[PDB]
């Protein structure tokens, strides 16, 4: 069950220690009501600092599944990308999906869909949190991801999102499309319009 007790965490803050990561996840699990016993659900964290990802190892299969609900949680300004290990196979009788929701956590999985938005021309100094806030002003998000350079971690200045309310999509477009920001001008439109 080892692969059923591990999770990939991407887009981690630069410089983060394994201990700081563990403390963060153990605290969040407890604060969210996801921890299923006294003591720490996260036993270990292994960070690859060079490639910018971590793996968490949990004490139980069920707590691992619950922790998938933290996908997109902001940690030091960054949207943590939480995913199953690629070799994870659901075991027989165990659920693969978190039965819980974490208030205010916005998933980073933004499937192509009718009202998925593209937001281009963002100033590259804005972090994941600030871009998410910009979009949240119009209404609650179902999903969001800001695209970064995979090697340097710097923003590429464009993002994708999906609002909870499909009708907020056109409100965000009206409020942001064409906004001039220095030498940049926001392009805000359904992602289907310009996808390659």
């Amino acid at each position: 069950t080892r692969q059923a007790r591990r999770l990939y965490v991407g887009n981690i803050p630069f410089g983060i220690t394994e201990e700081a990561m563990m403390d963060f996840f153990n605290a969040q699990m407890r604060l969210g009501g996801l921890t299923q016993a006294p003591g720490n659900p996260v036993l270990a964290v292994q960070i690859n600092q060079d490639k910018n990802f971590a793996f968490l190892e949990f004490r139980s299969v069920d707590e691992t599944t619950q922790a998938m609900a933290f996908d997109g949680i902001i940690f030091q300004g960054q949207s943590l990308k939480i995913r199953r290990p690629h070799d994870y196979q659901p075991l027989p009788g165990m659920s693969e999906n978190p039965s819980v929701y974490v208030p205010g956590v916005v998933s980073t999985v933004v499937p192509d869909s009718a009202h998925k938005l593209f937001i281009g021309g963002l100033p590259n100094y804005l972090n994941d949190d600030q871009v998410k806030e910009l979009l949240t002003s119009f209404g609650p998000l179902k999903a969001f991801n800001l695209v970064k350079d995979s090697a340097t971690g710097l923003s590429k200045g464009y993002a994708f999102c999906e609002y909870v309310d499909i009708n907020v999509t056109d409100q965000a477009i009206a409020g942001l499309n064409g906004m001039q920001l220095g030498d940049k001008k926001l392009l805000v439109q359904r992602a289907s319009v310009g996808a390659k």
